């Protein structure tokens, strides 16, 4: 079976016990993560242990926070001491769990599913081929011997707007608050990079990315993280919103992709 499983922001416990409702068993079953596995959760470390340890049997993709973590871990940011991050960064593996972290995906696509998975979903001025590109791009970046600059580059809100015309720092940047920062858009797609309120309470012009139509979303499904105030909800058919505020005191949140059945663990906050 095929479970996707929204932002864990390091809350091991209640990832365990969801998976452990739905039985989930390495070899039989797949489990797709949405990305932020890390950070204001207190089980960061664990959290990484584990996905590490699923190999091919989970196909996640970064978020946010993930690049943040790598982005601390290089001496490139300053830890914040709400992300909770000093038991991973003072493990005695540490490299092999962050080395590993930064060369994931962005991006995981299954054909056979007709379903697309990124950490805040799918600007709609992309097509699939760029966004494969893009994410191609940047994971060649972050896998690199030479990640810090990449990481201390990525921080930035400008340019905003897809072109193919765009080229290095502004390029990269772009695709980064695409796939991991994005939530609403412009009448012409173009990303806002400061609203985080849900889209009943956004001002105008202001609409979801995923309420303006695009290539991606017009053929495949997309289930995404990231945007925890939208709570899982007021999404059109073929748009998965995962991320249900565990860490928040929401909800850690499981769908099974045969059946689109969900399965919801409290958060023990
Ligand atoms: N209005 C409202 N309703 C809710 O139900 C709710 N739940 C959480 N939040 C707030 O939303 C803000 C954004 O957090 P987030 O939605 O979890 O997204 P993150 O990727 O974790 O950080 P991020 O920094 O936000 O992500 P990017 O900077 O990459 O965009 C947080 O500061 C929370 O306090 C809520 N707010
Ligand atoms: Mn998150
Ligand atoms: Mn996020």
């Amino acid at each position: 079976a095929t479970y996707l499983i929204g932002d864990v922001h390091g809350c091991y416990d209640e990832l365990i016990a969801l998976l452990h409702k739905v039985e989930f068993t390495p070899g039989k079953d797949t489990l797709w993560l949405t990305g932020d596995l890390v950070a204001r959760g207190p089980g960061s470390l664990d959290v990484l242990r584990y996905v590490k340890s699923l190999g091919d049997s989970v196909r996640l993709v970064l978020g946010n926070h993930d690049l943040h973590l790598l982005a601390v871990f290089a001496g490139i940011s300053r830890n914040k001491p709400k992300d909770r991050l000093t038991p991973l960064l003072e493990a005695p593996d540490a490299d092999e769990l962050l080395n590993w972290l930064r060369r994931q995906p962005l991006l995981q696509i299954d054909e056979e599913k007709k379903l697309v998975m990124a950490h805040a979903g799918i600007t709609p001025q992309w097509d699939l081929q760029t966004a494969k590109e893009c994410a191609r791009d940047v994971e060649a970046v972050l896998s690199s011997d030479s990640y810090p600059f990449f990481l201390d580059a990525m921080y930035g809100d400008m340019p905003n707007n897809w072109s193919p015309e765009l080229r290095g720092l502004g390029r990269l940047r772009f695709i980064t608050n695409a796939f991991t920062r994005m939530r609403f858009c412009f009448p012409n797609g173009q990303l806002d990079m400061y609203s985080k309120e849900s889209p009943e309470e956004a001002p105008a012009p202001l609409k979801p990315w995923f309420a303006i139509p695009g290539p991606v979303a017009e053929e495949y499904s997309i289930a995404f993280g990231h945007w925890a105030s939208l709570e899982g909800k007021g999404t059109p058919e073929g748009i998965y919103a995962l991320d249900t505020g565990c860490c928040w005191g929401g909800t850690l949140t499981c769908l099974r992709w045969e059946d689109k059945q969900y399965f919801v663990q409290p958060s023990n906050r």
